């Protein structure tokens, strides 16, 4: 139990965060120029959110798979000084750092 309710507190926190406004929903690849072609699994914070309400998460580890491929796949797609680019090293800095004061 205590393994999933930290990943709420984590994700709440994610949510909440100034620089979180890339990864908050869903990429849009209408609006986004070769987004579906270079990301092949895409993952953000309202997908995460729907999974973890519905439990769809086994462990803490499966939580975190998810959340790094979101910083995968923001580096793979951002160039590291784009607004998401530097929005997203934050965010996985962030994350970095409150999953680890953890375990
Ligand atoms: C994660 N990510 C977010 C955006 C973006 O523009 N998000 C704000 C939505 N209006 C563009 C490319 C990308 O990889």
């Amino acid at each position: 139990h205590s393994d999933l309710t930290f990943c709420e507190i984590i994700l709440m926190e994610m949510e909440s965060h100034d620089a979180a406004w890339p990864f908050l929903e869903p990429v849009n690849p209408r609006l986004v120029s070769g987004y579906r072609r270079i990301i092949k699994n895409p993952m953000d914070f309202s997908t995460m959110r729907e999974r973890l309400l519905r439990g769809g998460y086994t462990s803490s580890e499966e939580f975190a798979a998810d959340a790094l491929l979101v910083f995968d796949n923001c580096q793979t797609f951002n160039e590291d000084d784009s607004e998401v680019g530097k929005a997203g090293h934050i965010m996985r800095r962030f994350f970095e750092s409150r999953w680890e004061e953890f375990y």
